[PDB]
């Protein structure tokens, strides 16, 4: 770092530039560190397991971008592609081979794709399925859950006789926000009593299959085939948004590592390479409702560009190698064990989830399934604990409810430096 | 072309697999030609004035790739900035400097915006923008324009006593679509006679300030003024789409060309350099409404991304240049006056309009200035003169309801050779 005597001048001087300039100082509010206090450190640049900050700080980084990072930081065939695709011009308004390839991988890797179509984010994405299940199926209503994240479309933006949703946020209008009902997480009454009470007026249930925006939360056994049969019972279609699990909690994604099929799934992050790429798919004669093949809107000017397309194409090819996922589950359970076992060490309780490479760490003695449990966890210890994190050298994730992750970057001696920074770590933040 | 016996036989077998694999075989409907007729071709790469087809045909371009590439295609300050990125790492999750930058860039370029926010496309910008107007205004009712696009969101998917609107795509919900009206471009007595009506609760009134998406159709005199007036009497925001305009019309977009003061502006396209790009931004009070800095919810994962800022910051300094925009408003007008002249000698009715470094071709004798007058034209005569440029190497946009663009790769040979096209397409096209 640019000091001797984690200095945070640079990213100060920035950050105090940028609240004069972007709301919060940030172009996303996560980045503000609202949630664990202090300031955030500004990037200047990020290489396999690592971040620099402006201050020549360097961090162990379990956020990785948010999801796309799962072959590390700036890989050399990744960037390799891109380097060859910015050769050709950025942007052409106009279809490329590429697409094409994109799309070919996608259904060929996640079959309940027969088709697909490509957006700029995962908040398109999200948007568009469930419009694409509104009309489609004639129905107004959808179903999320309580601790699901699937972007800022306003019928996204709703919290729970008929349980009418209402606008988390203002400029979201109320009439809209009715049509959205809230589920809890894994319970399988709640859902059941939904669909026997407005099944027949619900287009779309969407659902992170395993859930990261409320920290790492995998399902019960049966309950995602319990929502498809409900779904299939009532006509709604059900949505997987995989911007999260796909190509992370298996190749195949969650629908392929619990053995689902979902109507619609929509994609991000690793399809991207690490530029800004969504997607939404699933059986033609669905998909087919989609202009210009079918009546249902959606457009957009730079999607499926070259440049994301040449960088979500590469990092697919790298995570198709054989063995890629089960090392990463490896990984991620050395992680998770050691953890554990540094926080015992330091009489801290807490505990851990996991599927493929997105884990959850949690301030609890109780194995978290629900949401409830999520939010029951000790924050400050946490807060504490991220601090303690940063100045031992790695970045997690600045959220309790935020799922962490795991690249084929975090070599053996990057985790073992994890797990001997949490061993003092957990005894500061105890 | 790799054919010496306009073969577009690679680009046919492209074609053919995207559309078993894409809805329509594309990622955005205009690219299927639907409106022009026939097959897109396949973009292998672009340059300066030019694309070139997967069939080795060459075009001189006035599409873009929609806007943003005003420096025209591959510039080599735009690439080596992106090189230099690209060596950095894609994509951070958290703030890097070059948000800072361009945040700095666009507030003292578009003084109206004290502060912005990036997002990843101009359908994300106007989605926030709308959302800021209704929760700062407590009100819920919208005004959009016939024949702008401020692209997919639900509220703008949306037609014409209280004029009510009513869904354009089916899985737009019925009741927030009432809450969006609809008028007449152009027309000062219907925004007054609104106004009048129901004023009190219009949250905002969102414009393509120079329309380019029913071809390119400018303000008639006064009449931007008049809607700033009406906002103002009755406490609605005007929001400005300058998603196209920015940067195009003029250096400070067409607020600074016509002397407008909006509350809201969006922008992307080239802001972006031609890499998935999007802002919002107004006076500081207004924006602080914006998560984290108030309760008005909007995130993006990717937004903000250091090598879309680069790319964007490249051009955005190119654009700045002395004399930059009255060269390419010059070339401009002097393509619009040789594609008069050429219909003129070949006996066809065309008129233009123009803006900066947009303008816009019209089948009619008529001098455009409403959405009905741009329907009445020629739309086959059009189609047949689209169809006529490609096979004499030229790309227009394929739409007679698209704004072209000029830029400053289009040298003095590049206009002529358009003009030498055209004196024979006019004459296919009779
Ligand atoms: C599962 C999931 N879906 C959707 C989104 C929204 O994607 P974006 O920020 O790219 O709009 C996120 C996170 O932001 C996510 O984790
Ligand atoms: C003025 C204007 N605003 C918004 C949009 C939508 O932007 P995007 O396709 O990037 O979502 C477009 C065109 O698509 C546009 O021309």
């Amino acid at each position: 770092a640019h000091h001797h005597h984690m200095n945070h001048d640079q990213s100060h001087a920035l950050f105090s530039r940028a609240q004069q300039l972007l709301p919060g100082g940030v172009n996303s509010p996560v980045r503000a560190f609202k949630s664990v206090g202090g300031e955030p450190f500004f990037v200047e640049r990020a290489d396999g397991a690592y971040l620099y900050d402006v201050d020549g700080n360097r961090y162990i980084d379990y956020v990785g971008s948010w999801g796309p990072m799962i072959v590390g930081h700036n890989h050399p065939a990744v960037r390799q592609a891109v380097k060859k695709a910015i050769d050709n011009g950025l942007s052409f308004g106009a279809p490329c081979a590429g697409e094409v390839t994109m799309a070919e991988t996608i259904t060929r890797l996640v079959p309940s794709c027969e088709m697909v179509r490509m957006v700029n984010s995962g908040t398109e994405a999200t948007l568009s399925a469930i419009r694409l299940a509104r009309g489609a199926t004639g129905r107004n209503r959808i179903v999320k859950f309580e601790g699901c994240y699937h972007g800022h479309g306003d019928s996204f933006l709703v919290k729970a006789m008929l349980t009418l949703g209402v606008p988390t946020s203002p400029g979201v209008p109320a009439g809209l926000s009715e049509l959205t009902l809230t589920l809890p997480y894994n319970d399988f009454e709640a859902a059941t009593a939904l669909f026997e009470q407005q099944g027949d007026d619900i287009a779309g249930l969407i659902i992170e299959p395993v859930v990261g925006n409320a920290n790492c939360i995998p399902p019960r056994e049966g309950y995602l085939q319990h929502l498809r049969a409900l779904c299939t019972k009532h006509g709604a279609l059900l949505i997987f948004d995989e911007v999260m699990t796909g190509f992370r909690v298996a190749l195949g994604g969650a629908q392929a590592h619990y053995g689902i099929t979902p109507d619609l799934t929509t994609f991000g992050k690793i399809i991207g390479g690490g530029m800004p790429v969504g997607a939404y798919g699933g059986r033609r004669e669905l998909m087919q409702q989609i202009a210009p093949a079918g009546p249902i809107y959606q457009a957009g000017t730079l999607s499926g560009n070259p440049v994301a397309m040449a960088a979500g194409l590469a990092m697919l090819e790298l995570v198709q190698q054989p063995g890629f996922h089960a090392d990463l589950a490896e990984r991620t359970a050395r992680l998770c064990a050691g953890l554990e076992a540094a926080a015992a060490d330091a009489g801290v309780a807490v505990t851990t989830t996991r599927v493929g490479a997105m884990f959850g760490l949690f301030f609890t003695s109780e194995k978290v399934e629900t949401y409830a449990q999520a939010t029951a966890c000790d924050i400050p210890a946490f807060n504490r604990f991220f601090h303690a994190m940063l100045e031992q050298g790695v970045f997690l994730a600045p959220s309790a409810y935020e799922a962490g992750f795991l690249s084929s970057a975090h070599d053996d001696a990057v985790i073992e430096a994890t797990l001997a920074a949490a061993r003092v770590a957990f005894r500061a933040a105890k």
